[PDB]
Parts: C-alpha cells; sequence; structure tokens
C-alpha cells in the first residue's frame, strides 16, 4: 500500500570457526554446493522461506526475511541446524546489512518534472536504465521512482529510515502528479 | 567502451528575470509551451543536439550535452536566443548538476555473488529492478551493474569522481565474472 512494505532484509553472522562446504551440501536435506556456480553453499528453509549462503570464512548471509524480527530467527535456525549437523559453529555478530521495501502512491508520475527539478539529486535515462534514481542524503536511502507511482527503498538498515525517506520524497511525488 | 563514456550532462543558470513562457514560445523557431504536458517551455538546439528547459521563475536547465564544455556552450547559445528574443536576461551561475556515464567490461557479472558479498553497499532484487544498484560512498557515485558487463554510473558533478568510481568498481567487478 501507501506505507512502505518490507520486501527483504539481507543479514550477515560469523560462525567463528571454518566450515567444510561439501560435506555440509552431503549431509544437510536442503542445502547445495556447486563452487562452479556459486561460491557458497547455498542452504533453504521452509517457513517462513528464506535462504542462507554460507561461505569457507564462516561468514553467513540470511536472505529473503521480511523483517528484522524474522531474519534474526532466521539465522538462530540456520545457526542450530548447523550445529545439529555436527559443526562447531558459534552465533556472532548478527547484523542487518540491507532493507529493500516498496510501496504504491496510486498515481503517475511525470518522471521527466521531478528530474529537472531536482537533478544533483536523481537520474533518469529511460534509454539505459527504468525508473528515475533518487539519492537521498538524509536519510541514506536510494529511491527508484517508477511512472507508475510504484516506488523502491533500497539501502536502509532500519525501518525508521525507510518510512523517514518515504515521509520526505511524498510531498515531492505529488508534485509532479501525472 | 572500458573507460566510462559520458552520456548526459545537466546543467543549470539562472537567467535573472522572470521570463513569459507563452511569448518565448511564440517567438522562438524551435521552442513550444504546453502547461499541461510540462511546466517549462522545452527549447531544442540542432547542433550539437541539447535541449533547454526553461522555467517562469527564470531558472534555464540544460540537458543532453556529452561534456562539460559542451553544456556550457549549449547554454551561452540558449541565453543569445533568448536575448535576440528580447528578454533581459544574463548568464548567472552555470552549475553542472549531474552527469550520466556508461561503460561496458566485456565480460557477464555474477551478480548475485556481487551482491551477497557487498550487500551493505548494494541492492539487487530483479523483481523490482533490473540490474544492481551500488551506493559508493567515496566518491559519491551510484553505479548500476548488469549482467551483460554493461555499467552506468551516476550522480557525478565532476568527470575525475566517474573515472575515480570506475576504478574502484573494477576490481570487484573481476572477482564475479561469469561465463
Amino acid at each position: 500500500g501507501i506505507i512502505p512494505t518490507l520486501q527483504n532484509v539481507v543479514a550477515t553472522v560469523n560462525l567463528s570457526c571454518k566450515l567444510d562446504l561439501k560435506n555440509i551440501a552431503l549431509r544437510a536435506r536442503n542445502a547445495e554446493y556447486n563452487p562452479k556456480r556459486f561460491a557458497a553453499v547455498i542452504m533453504r528453509i521452509r517457513e517462513p522461506k528464506t535462504t542462507a549462503l554460507i561461505f569457507a570464512s564462516g561468514k553467513m548471509v540470511i536472505t529473503g526475511a521480511k523483517s528484522e524480527k524474522s531474519s534474526r530467527m532466521a539465522a538462530q535456525r540456520y545457526a542450530k541446524i548447523i550445529h545439529k549437523l555436527g559443526f562447531n559453529a558459534t552465533f556472532d555478530d548478527f547484523k542487518i546489512q540491507n532493507i529493500v521495501s516498496s510501496c504504491d502512491i496510486k498515481f503517475s508520475i511525470r518522471l521527466e518534472g521531478l528530474a529537472y527539478a531536482h537533478s544533483n539529486y536523481c537520474s533518469y535515462e529511460p534509454e539505459l536504465f527504468p525508473g528515475l534514481i533518487y539519492r537521498m542524503v538524509k536519510p541514506k536511502i536510494v529511491l527508484l521512482i517508477f511512472v507508475s507511482g510504484k516506488i523502491v527503498l533500497t539501502g536502509a538498515k532500519v525501518r525508521d529510515d525507510i518510512y523517514q525517506a518515504f515521509n520526505n520524497i511524498y510531498p515531492v511525488l505529488i508534485q509532479h502528479r501525472k
């Protein structure tokens, strides 16, 4: 709807121990390792639907969560799974790296008007990329603004920055209604 | 090719006088004003191909130029056109606001690898937008990185930042080459 909805949360954790990727893939019910295709073990859990990328270094990336809470729960679940597989991993330094979200203002935007009114903040070159790219400074967020009125907000580390960025941009969007 | 080529330069200038947009469009050989379509006069010159957006406020935006030099020359030409039309405009505070450029590294990139290695700097969600968006801090540039190996750099105010950004990213790109 009009309030940004979290579409993806990406987190990292350090397992604090080197893992044998081939062996995790062999023993785990839902994990694969194909180094020519991706240089990490790819492990997935059902509900909620998330994906863990488990690197040889011990670093783990968790993606696919729809909230900070779900992200933390997921990371804990993968840790548990890895421990039950018999590796000596620990849960260390969980951190949210990125939050992507979206909303829909339900009217069309004249992107050309917005771009030339704020050219030091955004780029619009439909020959090269669809939609208008707006680099907000306070807070540090990149917004993708589409003619349809769909808005994507990227680069947030906490949810409050997403809402604040959308509060900042909204009065600008209404000025360029199509 | 491999070194970024400037694709667009956007600049602004303050004319220092409120202009009658309807009258500029009437008198100018190649300018139009349709306030329901765009809230500015759109004026265009042939060679080199550029566009001026002339606002009632007196502010002018010049777009379409391929270099800083060509942008300033275009601005000068539009000013001189406006002056010959009988308006009292002056050339105040020309400023480059944005430079967009592109290059091609001529290999494919595994965008998933790049995104999960550097998730605090970039976003990749092909369901929502094509290509990977990388927010560089030093210098302040946003790069769009595509599977094809095409790279777009946006947000630069001087061309040196474009080259520096690309020099910064290139060693990361090579780490994620794909067949």
